[PDB]
């Protein structure tokens, strides 16, 4: 199984214990490091931040000290939007400027590949024709990764791709047969499947469906969205299932009402660390538990949440990623990628469970404590 974990760049900002740099990340714990984000102009990759390529330096530094870790650049995210990529795209042309800015950006810099984040083709902005067209960038991009390889005489860089797990949005966005046999991974985002936009309280990543789930409600659980993606044309061995190391909150309408279903007026209080509203890190939600919130286990999903006064959170906990590793295997996935490595308890002193808890929990469930953990020669 591989164990993905996505980086942030812009999780440095945090203040005291939340700040969280390349260096932060322990290089045996995942198989596959993933760097979020970079971004686009004239139709070629480039930096975010000020200080990326120093961080790229560090970053993918790590596999001196791991030979079998790879590493790869996401490109896009929620804040990117579509804009940028429907442009680049929308001729061949274009396409080919950023095919060849991409190999001599990750070459460069020491990326083992691509990882698209675009949200989504099909959607928000982006028109119908980009379903397909992202199909087209994909397979060019593979063809052109399979080429240079063999000029230089080194290993292939990888295509992957993080995509949509709501329905509307798979549907529109993504020709799965075509494009599953040009990605080497799908990351499935198996979370957000509830929040605060819906005006009560739900999970940030069920396993199963509610009882309450009807209608279209019923898609919104990571059981139905990877069977869907299987179902529909994507290998299970290439399919990787979305893990959380956040929750979502919500202010509680009524305080006396805290079940799964109960009226909420808005996104919970931005957490000290992350400041994210209606986000809380997991090492934040420790803090929540300790300070006296009442510990919920919502059991037809296997996860939990918690609450106290007009605050009420869903999340992932060991349990809950214990629970779905086990499925996952059952399932015989290709494996679980993790959003995010800087969200998990990291210092392990939130939590008490030991550094990186819940991505620690992953790799002992998916059989990689013992995987081979030393320096390239
Ligand atoms: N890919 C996305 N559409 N999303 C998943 C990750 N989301 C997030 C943002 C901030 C924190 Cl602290 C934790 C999670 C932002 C929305």
């Amino acid at each position: 199984y591989q164990l993905t974990c996505y980086f942030t760049n812009w999780a440095q900002y945090r203040p005291g214990l939340g700040r969280f740099m390349p260096d932060d990340i322990n290089p045996c714990l995942c198989t596959h490091l993933i760097y979020a984000f970079a971004g686009m102009q004239n139709n070629e990759i480039t930096t975010i931040e000020w200080n990326d390529v120093t961080l790229y330096q560090a970053f993918n530094g790590l596999k001196n000290k791991n030979s079998q870790l790879k590493t790869l650049l996401a490109i896009g995210g929620w804040n990117f939007g579509t804009a940028p990529f429907t442009a680049m795209v929308s001729t061949p042309e274009n396409r080919q400027t950023f095919i060849t800015s991409v190999i001599k950006f990750l070459r460069q810099y020491e990326f083992d590949g691509l990882d698209f984040d675009w949200e989504y083709p099909g959607s928000r902005g982006s028109p119908p024709q980009d379903k397909h067209l992202f199909t087209v960038l994909v397979q060019e991009m593979r063809e052109a990764f399979e080429q240079e390889a063999k000029q230089i005489n080194k290993p292939r860089l990888m295509v992957t791709a993080a995509v949509a797990a709501g329905i509307s949005n798979i549907q529109s966005g993504y020709e799965i047969p075509q494009l599953s046999q040009y990605l080497d991974y799908i990351h499935v985002m198996t979370y957000d499947l509830h929040g605060s936009w819906e005006g009560y309280t739900g999970e940030n990543s069920p396993l199963y469906k509610y009882p309450t789930d009807t209608g279209s409600n019923a898609y919104l659980n990571v059981d139905y969205v990877m069977n869907y993606w299987k179902d529909n044309g994507a290998p299970a061995e290439k399919l990787i299932v979305g893990f959380p190391t956040y929750g979502h909150n919500f202010i509680l309408s009524n305080p006396s009402n805290t079940g799964i279903g109960a009226p909420t007026s808005g996104a919970g209080p931005a957490g000290p660390y992350a400041k994210e509203s209606g986000i809380w890190a997991y090492y934040e939600i420790c803090t929540f538990l300790k300070n006296g919130a009442t510990q919920g286990w919502d059991a037809p999903q296997e996860v939990p949440y918690a609450y106290q006064g007009n605050v009420w959170v869903g999340y992932d906990n060991v349990k809950s990623f214990d629970i779905k590793a086990q499925w996952l295997k059952h399932n015989k996935f290709g494996g679980a990628m993790v959003w995010a490595i800087d969200l998990d308890d990291f210092t392990g002193t939130f939590c008490n469970q030991g550094k990186f808890p819940l991505i620690s929990t992953l790799k002992k469930a998916l059989g990689l404590q013992s995987a081979s953990c030393t320096a390239p020669a």
